[PDB]
């Protein structure tokens, strides 16, 4: 029950504007008709996005920390399975991440 508190808390800062300049692809899910995508969903078999984990968090979706942490990493990680290593959507995932890993590691254990 704590460690999820602390999720939300991780949850918000990874919404706020401090951290908007690369967190902004990540607010809503991909849309891969609008950006011309044909195969997103050929390649991505589950997408994830920081809206979905807010409705799951505020639904109380999430059983413990760990389903919420599998759930930002799968956001990243689609992130990273369908794009080349040099994209910029790419370096701006990296850097939401390391927001998102530093605080989940400051959990409460
Ligand atoms: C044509 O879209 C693609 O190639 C893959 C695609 N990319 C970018 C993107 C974001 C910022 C920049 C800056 C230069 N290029 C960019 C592309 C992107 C842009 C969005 O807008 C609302 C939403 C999702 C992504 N998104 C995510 C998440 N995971 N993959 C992608």
């Amino acid at each position: 029950p704590e460690q999820l508190k602390h999720c939300n808390g991780i949850l918000k800062e990874l919404l706020s504007k401090k951290h908007a300049a690369y967190a902004w692809p990540f607010y809503k899910p991909v849309d891969a008709s609008a950006l011309g995508l044909h195969d997103y969903h050929d390649i991505i078999k589950h997408p994830m996005d920081l809206s979905t984990v807010k409705r799951k968090m505020e639904n109380r979706d999430y059983r413990d920390a760990q389903e919420f942490a599998a759930d930002v990493r799968l956001m990243f990680s689609n992130c990273y399975k369908y794009n080349p290593p040099d994209h910029d959507v790419v370096a701006m995932a990296r850097k939401l991440q390391d927001v998102f890993e530093f605080r989940y590691a400051k959990m409460p254990d």
